[PDB]
């Protein structure tokens, strides 16, 4: 909690979204894998609606590239002001914004609709209506008078819960808290680190709860979801770089029931 | 009739050709806007991609005829030919290609075209890889004059005969008349092996275009004049499509009415 007060957005982006982890040319990397999970899921046509909320967006937007063409009202969120600012810089095309164009290009490539990456970014920027503070530790993560339409038709969340929870039970409650934001019958797309215990963001050294695939599945069931899909990416040696001790990445497609 | 005079005018006029103006006029927006699928850029790239996707156009060696300062016309080709020769009449164009080959920052930026080719080829290739492969496969950049019976000269470096030819907006842009156009086509055809393929892209019913201070004269040709010249030169026409230039893409840089793409196979 106080650890996140030293969290440096630029250090985080450099660590996870610039080469090598940010090289998208090799389809066997973690970046293409993530984008693929997202794209394939939305391509089913079963994840749809009017409103969507991204939970713990941090300073990144890649997690919404495939989502944005299925949801007209999108809400992005984060605990930290500095992350919300970094997002605003990209949404408003302000100076020094992070360059997400390689990810936008690869989403267009993967989706296979012949869309140009500029149109994709345009649609995302237009459909993200707001960027709000959030704390998944709170029973009402967004607060009381939320400007965000509730409940949402769908949730997305990448690398938040395990990264803000000291242990399983805390992870489980955090999942409980965000689930209240989701309409019954709605969809949650959850991405996260597997068996990770720490990662770095500049001066910040963050603690993570190491979770397994089966622990993720069980937590989803406990929270009232049917697990439609749960896949694992094993982190290859050359992508183990000293910025963390992640062993793999999970993708879960869950439906509130 | 005597050919020298018309050829002399053409060579003279091209001494004023400005590569950067030409690039801005034709390969930056609006004509360089690749987001609109109905634009001329995506159409050209589509013709090339679909043709190479048939698998029917392959071999070891390819020659691009009148490359000028552009490389888009080879984006889909480069995965099918180990050895690629680029060519142009003007040293200033060859220099511009030199800059791109060295990946210099001052070079024209073709990355939107590279990305779009990757997008429509549908193999999930990243654009950095496409560009790296093109740079690796261009083995030489050579002077050329299509009005000469041997356009590359005698004892040229180029592997002859080639398995395939590509040529975009060259023949009609350097030929004073239809007879000249036909002869130019005859000349480049000597470079292609029997059974080899020619991919020809060009302007329809155009009489002029701008390249900075240079305002050049073009022989206006129709689709049926293009088909006949190809037949006359000893080709079977496999494909010949027409793009009609939208009014919003008529920017005053030329009086082009449309664009043709011909896929032709040399009889042999
Ligand atoms: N108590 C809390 N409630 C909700 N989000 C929190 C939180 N404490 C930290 N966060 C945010 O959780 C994020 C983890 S980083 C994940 C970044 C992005 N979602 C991605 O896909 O790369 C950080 O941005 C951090 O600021
Ligand atoms: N006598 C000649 N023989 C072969 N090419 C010539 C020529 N005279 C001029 N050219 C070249 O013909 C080109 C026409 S511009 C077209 C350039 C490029 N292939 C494209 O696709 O946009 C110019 O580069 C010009 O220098
Ligand atoms: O630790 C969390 N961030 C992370 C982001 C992308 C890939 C692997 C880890
Ligand atoms: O050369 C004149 N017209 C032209 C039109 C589109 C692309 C290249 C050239």
């Amino acid at each position: 909690a106080s650890a996140y007060q030293r969290f440096e957005p630029r250090a985080y982006l450099r660590n996870n979204y610039a080469p090598p982890r940010g090289d998208l040319c090799n389809p066997n990397g973690v970046g293409p894998w993530k984008l693929r999970c997202l794209a394939q899921t939305f391509a089913t046509g079963e994840v749809s609606g009017r409103t969507l909320i991204d939970i713990g967006s941090g300073p990144t937007v890649y997690q919404l590239l495939s989502a944005c063409s299925h949801f007209e009202d999108i809400t992005m969120t984060d605990f930290l002001e500095v992350n919300r600012q970094e997002l605003g810089r990209w949404l408003q095309e302000e100076p020094g914004a992070f360059n997400w164009s390689m990810y936008s290009q690869h989403a267009c490539l993967i989706e296979g609709k012949g869309e140009c990456w500029q149109d994709k970014e345009r649609q995302l920027r237009a459909r993200v209506k707001r960027v709000l503070p959030i704390d998944v530790h709170q029973p009402q993560p967004l607060g009381a008078g939320s400007p965000a339409p509730l409940p949402a038709d769908a949730l997305v969340s990448a690398f938040c819960l395990e990264a803000v929870s000291p242990d399983l039970a805390s992870f489980q409650r955090a999942l409980d808290h965000i689930t209240t934001l989701l309409r019954p019958g709605g969809h949650l797309l959850l991405i996260g680190a597997l068996e990770e215990s720490w990662y770095l963001a500049g001066e910040a050294r963050l603690t993570v709860v190491p979770v397994s695939e089966e622990e993720v599945r069980e937590a989803l069931v406990r929270s009232g979801y049917k697990v439609r899909d749960l896949r694992t990416y094993i982190m290859p040696a050359h992508l183990q770089t000293g910025v963390d001790d992640v062993k793999g990445v999970f993708f879960a497609w869950a439906q509130k029931v």
